[PDB]
């Protein structure tokens, strides 16, 4: 049970320190990472309610001009499908995904989820068999630690990340790196233990519900949403289900201090509890493409189940 | 433990009947389904050793002219990768996959696996997020039967198959349909039980090792390989790892008698034992594309693990 949140800084909340980091409202930063754009919309009317300030970079119309327009006008082809895919009351982790044309190279990937009566739309530029292959070595791994070793190697191979760790939580929420795949020459974190405060309780709770999060560029400034509050509620917009959610500034400083240029992790959830993380670092900024992120989510699921099976036959 | 095999018909084996069907050598039919082409090659030299007789339809050179040519000549780009992907001693279920250009519409999908010192190459014309989405309802299913119901619905949605069943094996190898998703108007098989002989012991044993098999057109005549025997061994070529493997004629007659035009199943393997099948029927011929088959293999894996978890919490 994490403490009550601070108000976010845009509601006059206090500054975060190492003495109160467990109270930062990381699920409502009111801003996104700059490598994509985000809109929110009324889940019945499809009226656009909020827009990231960088929307015209990705969507080609000004945020103030998009505001109030319907997704039926904006996304004629996708709106019926979107609407049917994400009915009121559906899980906030359920996603609608489509690919959109745009004047630039590649395409625009659209990812949508629903929170209450709000649709949250994420747009990012983009220019499974290996998963399938991997499941053999994951299945044949003789025990938990062997599974962990295979899993980190597989993820490195899929992603090209400089470092991939499987971080395991202890009952006191301290953690240990129990497996690591890394580029030659990088110093090892294998076996290193870290205190519970490295991943504070409100983060652990969010990561139990929304199983993948990332920081594409640990030096990139966040982009505010406008208006910052959801008009439906006159309250902050929950962004925990959006990969574009801005990362805690305190965690980004931690990553920079570590010499990390990009970070990504996937939760390993067993019996509804956070068991650990597949934790990835790159030395430079890196936008993992949406199809590869989807594959990592799927491996996270598969790994969660295999952990539960490998641990059981120790009983 | 299945009985010893009959020799295949091309080695003077006896005709199959309902009294001896458990002895049909289904893994070595010496022939393929006609919607693709197959080559085999020496795993060191890449010399082509065998060719399906229909190769020129898909590859544009005569089988007798391909024979003896190296994959380095035939597939310059892919051969180093192929070779590195499938080293001697690797699992015979491990696959290399690539997409090839050809003069026709779409592309040519290449799938390769290794059996001993033989590479087996399958070529078929072709013109994951839904998987990811599905895992939520699979995870939230409260028990085994609910999981089964979600799984058959998901597979129907992914594939558009007229009927999708989860067939569960009993300890005496009889089976029961414990879940079914079907097009409106189709009579139900839900709850129906079938004798052990419907899926004979040598089939059950193959399906424990090679987890997906299909009959794209239950009226299509098989296409012989040439030469029919692998020159390395002067013995039949094992095709259980090739989806293009010709289906037992006895099973194809069964499917036609059932009014099935296309069939596909995926094994559910738990603790190394065959627990059951995701069994799919279409009323007409249907070539499920290779990327969708790959997705079904991945769901089969995930379902196997979830079955094991849902059944355990009954203990
Ligand atoms: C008092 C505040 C601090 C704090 C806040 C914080 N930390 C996170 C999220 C993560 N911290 C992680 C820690 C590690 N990464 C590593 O590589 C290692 C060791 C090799 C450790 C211990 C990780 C993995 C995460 C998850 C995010 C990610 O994968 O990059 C948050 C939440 C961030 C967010 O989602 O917005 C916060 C608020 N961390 C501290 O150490 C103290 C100073
Ligand atoms: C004595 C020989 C017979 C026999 C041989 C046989 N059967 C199979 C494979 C399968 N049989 C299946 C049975 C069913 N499909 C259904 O829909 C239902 C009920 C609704 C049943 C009972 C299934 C599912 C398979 C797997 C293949 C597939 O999914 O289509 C084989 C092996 C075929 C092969 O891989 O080459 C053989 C030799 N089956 C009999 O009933 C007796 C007459």
């Amino acid at each position: 049970d994490p403490l009550p949140f601070f108000p976010p800084l845009y509601l006059g909340g206090p500054e975060i320190t190492t003495e109160n980091c467990e109270r930062e409202p990381i699920h409502i930063p009111g801003s996104i990472q700059p490598h994509g754009a985000l809109l929110t919309a009324d889940g019945h009317s499809g009226e656009v309610l909020q827009m990231s300030l960088n929307a015209a970079t990705f969507l080609g119309q000004e945020p103030t001009v998009l505001r109030g327009q319907t997704l039926a006008a904006l996304l004629p082809e996708q709106w019926p499908a979107l609407q049917a895919a994400l009915p009121p009351g559906c899980p906030d982790a359920l996603q609608y995904r489509a690919t959109l044309d745009w004047p630039a190279a590649g395409h625009l990937s659209l990812t949508v989820h629903r929170v209450g009566e709000l649709l949250i739309l994420e747009f990012e530029p983009t220019e499974p068999h290996a998963l399938r292959n991997a499941m053999f070595a994951l299945e044949s791994a003789p025990n938990l630690r062997a599974l962990a070793e295979v899993a980190t190697q597989t993820v490195r191979e899929l992603t090209g990340f400089d470092r991939v760790m499987l971080y395991k939580f202890a009952p006191d929420a301290t953690g240990e790196v129990i497996a690591e795949a890394r580029r030659e020459g990088l110093h090892a974190f294998l076996g290193h233990r870290f205190p519970a405060s490295a991943i504070p309780a409100q983060a652990r709770a969010l990561y139990t519900r929304h199983l993948l999060r990332l920081t594409a560029d640990t030096r990139a400034a966040a982009v505010p949403l406008d208006p910052v509050l959801n008009p439906q509620t006159n309250a902050p917009t929950p962004l925990g289900g959006a990969v574009l959610r801005a990362t805690s500034p305190m965690h980004m400083q931690y990553l920079r201090n570590m010499g990390v240029g990009s970070s990504l992790s996937v939760s390993v959830v067993v019996g509804g509890q956070l068991w650990g993380l597949i934790a990835c670092h790159h030395q430079t900024p890196y936008v993992l493409p949406p199809d590869l992120r989807t594959t990592l989510e799927s491996l996270g699921r598969l790994l969660s189940l295999q952990v539960q099976v490998k641990e059981a036959h120790h009983h």
